């Protein structure tokens, strides 16, 4: 049990005491329990709980998660509150300028290897389809994807690195002519139909909870979390981006702190399994269509998601170059950027585009 | 049909086109309809609609309300979104830095005289009880009431008026010794039990919709709106404050632009009718209690709400003095302050406290 700094213990006690009902309201400071889940400079996480010897008075939680930040603020808070109301995310117990109190969900995150398990993959698809089907009070013009890529590309072309290895690696990445490549990708995707839906935009193992005590259950053992990058976007991006994440393991404990394997991208068989679960969850009379109409829809979706996978590589590659310059957290960002652009051209070669 | 300024028409068209689905997404500027509901400097309201000749494609609204503002921002937006999810307020279609798009609810506001109609009063009580019963992710310590009164009192004692009539009226209002009176009220209310619940804090005719087409229905013909001043607070304040509003008509078309009548405060008979509807809506097996246990609960509530009514007068009286100094909107603020403090001492005399 890693203990927080004294100032954080006191602040956490006050937020719990004032925002949570029942036994919390009368809790003494010397009875308050708190431990660090993740520290750092931003998005710090703590578990806060009542003493085992304190009974609950009503329906109040015995344990909660405190998230510290360390208008995007408004949109994020409204999104979280709405997903909570709809039973699609952890409940929201308290909101304040410095952070929030959320329902504690006993669980662990998935590992990269688990993404390919057929039952896990089927559930991710069903969960993503459920999120895609819902209405949210946000801008419905799908400007996010190329808007973000253009903004990031402009930043990348203004970066002045001082460190030798980053200078060299940047020269190589820019040698591809990224403006031209971006507008060729824009052209390709302009001609690729894909419905605009509420997308997670970051569906990978770190953002998927395996619910404790349900590990052996057939269905409903996962929860998608961490929707902070969500927006209306092309459905093909959310699915394609997820598929790309099959290739990257971020648990590697030595530099560059990730492993990449092109061979771990889902095979067409595995892609079909995923979309066969997605479709009936997104369009509820889907199974009643003829085997042949279902087959055509699946074929057209395979093309769509694999083209949109190219934008996942391009977007994350640009993001990673910017991180190499601006981040305060250690990671092989330039090497990761190169891995994404290698995958981009590999995928392009395979697609013949 | 009062038309908005050209800049507002264009901004409204863009927000509707980008935030609303279906036929909105492809709407041409020359087909956009908008009219002013209320103008001003802040909280401006517009009705926006599709042409009568444009069919809806799905479930999109044909008409919406645009609210312009002209962190409190975060709390207000989360509250509105949650009440919408729970079917307790207008739906939320879009949120952006300058305002929001809300469901249009065909209706009119109630008039002051309508507050005393037995069926109307019964429904207000049931509606207030429903709001009081719910959980919200906001601070549960009831610091709002006296916190706001202390803050406002400090401001009032620093006001330097230049206009003769305001100087004279202020001297009279301060002659009561407001610090002493406030702390005597604090003492009285400290000894008056009242559960802390999610309160509207402004339940009067201007914030209650009479739903069009339900005017002749027995029940469910109202909607409480405009929760921007809501907070956890003593239940007695929300009820007592509502009762005080029976006395004030803000529709008077000459200076001071309100009428006050002490005789229009609900009689004990009328108060009992209100609380007899509130109680079974707030505690759902209430009717199964003995006639005698119900009677005692009602008696104790009558005492509670009438004591808390004193804080409604004191709070609004202070608010009104501050408005006389800072407001950009014409109203008899000093005369209204005097009316609230007259009612305060009148109520004190009747209560013998
Ligand atoms: C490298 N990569 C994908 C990883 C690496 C590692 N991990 C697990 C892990 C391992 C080690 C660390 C310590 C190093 C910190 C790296 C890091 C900090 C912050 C984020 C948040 N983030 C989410 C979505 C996002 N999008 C959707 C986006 C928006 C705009 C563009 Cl342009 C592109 C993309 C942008 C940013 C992610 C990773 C942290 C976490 C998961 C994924
Ligand atoms: C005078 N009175 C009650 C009225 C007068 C008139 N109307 C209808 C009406 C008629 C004419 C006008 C034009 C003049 C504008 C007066 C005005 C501007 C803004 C508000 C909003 N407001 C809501 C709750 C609130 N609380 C809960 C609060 C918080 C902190 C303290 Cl300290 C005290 C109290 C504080 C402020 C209300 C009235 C507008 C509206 C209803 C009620
Ligand atoms: C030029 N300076 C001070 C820095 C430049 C880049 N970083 C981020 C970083 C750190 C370790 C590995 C990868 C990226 C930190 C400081
Ligand atoms: C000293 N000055 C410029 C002002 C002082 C007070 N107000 C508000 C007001 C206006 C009309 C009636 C009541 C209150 C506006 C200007």
């Amino acid at each position: 049990d890693e203990q927080p700094e004294p100032r954080t213990r006191r602040r956490a006690y006050l937020w719990c005491k004032e925002f949570l009902p029942g036994a919390w309201r009368g809790l003494r400071e010397d009875e308050f329990h708190i431990s660090v889940i993740r520290g750092g400079l931003s998005n710090m996480l703590f578990q806060c709980s009542l003493p085992d010897t304190t009974a609950t008075l009503g329906d109040e939680p015995r344990k909660v998660l405190l998230r510290l930040y360390g208008e995007a603020m408004v949109l994020e808070s409204v999104m979280f509150a709405i997903l909570a109301e709809r039973s699609l995310g952890p409940k929201l117990y308290g909101i304040f300028p410095q952070g929030r109190l959320e329902q504690f969900i006993p669980s662990r995150r998935l590992d990269t290897e688990e993404l390919s398990l057929p039952d896990i993959s089927a559930e991710i698809a069903e969960k993503m389809a459920t999120f895609h089907g819902m209405k949210m009070p946000f801008n419905k013009e799908p400007k996010w994807l190329f808007g973000t890529m253009e903004k990031y590309l402009k930043e990348v072309l203004r970066i002045k690195f001082t460190e030798e290895s980053r200078i060299k690696k940047l020269h190589k990445l820019l040698s591809y002519n990224l403006p031209l490549e971006l507008e060729n990708l824009r052209s390709l995707l302009e001609s690729t139909p894909s419905p605009v839906v509420f997308c997670h935009n970051d569906c990978q193992e770190g953002n998927i909870l395996l619910l404790e005590g349900r590990e052996n259950s057939e269905k409903q053992k996962l929860m998608l979390i961490d929707f902070e990058y969500s927006s209306y976007n092309y459905r093909g991006f959310d699915i394609g981006n997820h598929f790309c994440e099959w290739m990257y393991d971020y648990s590697y404990e030595k530099y560059p702190f990730f492993r990449a394997n092109i061979r771990k991208y889902p095979t067409k068989k595995q892609q079909l399994h995923f979309i066969s679960s997605y479709l009936p969850a997104f369009q509820n009379d889907f199974e009643n269509l003829s085997t042949e109409e279902k087959s055509i829809i699946k074929e057209e979706m395979l093309l769509e998601v694999n083209r949109f996978a190219l934008a996942s590589h391009f977007l994350w590659g640009l993001w990673s170059i910017v991180q190499a310059k601006i981040s305060s957290i250690e990671f092989g960002y330039m090497d990761y950027a190169q891995a994404r652009f290698d995958a981009y051209f590999h995928q392009k070669r395979k697609l013949g585009v």
